[PDB]
């Protein structure tokens, strides 16, 4: 059902967690990307809320944030001979969560369906639910599953970028959310225990 309710909820609790950043920008397609995590299920977000992880919209490159510029010239995991660095990676999620305005769509520097869905369900993933990724029981489902959203050399080798994706696929949209169910039902259960 349409539950413009729940995403006004949701949207009251992220005001606590985004932070909006210096410069100039789209304003629009910010507010966009905060309307996006508000599908996420409020439960993970106040969590979020609790650890005091923010979630860091960007108007420059992500190396460009003193905290990032460690990041600068490094070549990501299984980015290697493409010749890219993070300079050019658009989101970054973990024990932080940094995301560029407007690189949101697939494509555009990264691989995910969605930038702030991937990058925060590290975090949640990270911080809430101490690897969960690497858990035992998900391991056993990434042996299975972990390739049967494509990228297959990249979600099908590193789980925590299978679980990451995944929760993005559930909590997008309807449509991703029944392509997830379809393609890896063991990891679509997975998720709805632990929304449950
Ligand atoms: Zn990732």
């Amino acid at each position: 059902h349409m539950d413009s309710t729940t995403i006004q909820q949701n949207k009251d609790t992220l005001s606590q967690i985004v932070v909006f950043p210096t410069g100039n920008y789209d304003k629009n397609e910010a507010n966009a990307m905060v309307n996006r995590l508000a599908n996420i299920d409020g439960k993970y977000l106040n969590a979020l809320k609790q650890n005091n992880l923010k979630i860091k919209l960007l108007s420059g490159k992500l190396t460009d944030e003193k905290e990032y510029a460690y990041l600068k010239g490094v070549v990501p995991e299984g980015w290697e001979g493409t010749g890219k660095t993070w300079d050019d990676v658009p989101g970054l999620g973990g024990s932080t969560v940094a995301l560029r305005i407007g690189f949101s769509n697939k494509g555009k520097g990264h691989d995910a369906i969605n930038l702030e869905l991937h990058e925060t369900a590290h975090a949640i993933d990270h911080i809430v639910l101490n690897d969960i990724s690497k858990s035992a029981q998900f391991k056993q489902i990434f042996a299975k599953e972990g390739r049967s959203l494509g990228n297959v050399n990249y979600l099908g080798v590193y789980p925590k970028e299978f679980f990451a994706e995944s929760f993005a696929y559930y909590y997008l949209n309807q449509d991703t959310n029944s392509k997830l169910k379809s393609a890896c039902p063991q990891t679509y259960s997975f998720l709805q225990n632990l929304a449950k």
